[PDB]
């Protein structure tokens, strides 16, 4: 419903805390330490579906960024093609309604 995205990344990385990376997302997926995983359509086939299959398992929702890359690297305010980010503690946004379980 017209969700903004912008606010909710910027008010996550102020209040709360956002793990930028594509092998990042990997590592915080296998042991089990993040809230929500928000992961790039236009990046690469293989570090959406490792990211997807081991946050499945371990009990972690993902949510497909409706973008590319330089548009989610230049939001989160990174000059770098940022591919997925790990949400640790959404805070004050509402990050979790865009793709925390329904």
């Amino acid at each position: 419903g017209s969700v903004d995205f912008a606010f909710e990344l910027r008010k996550a990385q102020d209040t709360g805390k956002i793990v930028m990376g594509a092998r990042k997302s990997i590592q915080y997926a296998k042991m089990g330490g993040a809230k929500l995983i928000i992961v790039a359509r236009n990046a690469r086939p293989d570090i959406k579906e490792d990211i997807e299959y081991y946050a499945r398992l371990s009990g972690i929702p993902v949510y497909e960024f409706e973008g590319t890359s330089v548009e989610l690297g230049t939001l989160l305010g990174r000059p770098h093609t940022v591919s997925a980010l790990a949400v640790v503690d959404p805070g004050e946004s509402r990050i979790l309604a865009l793709g925390g379980k329904e």
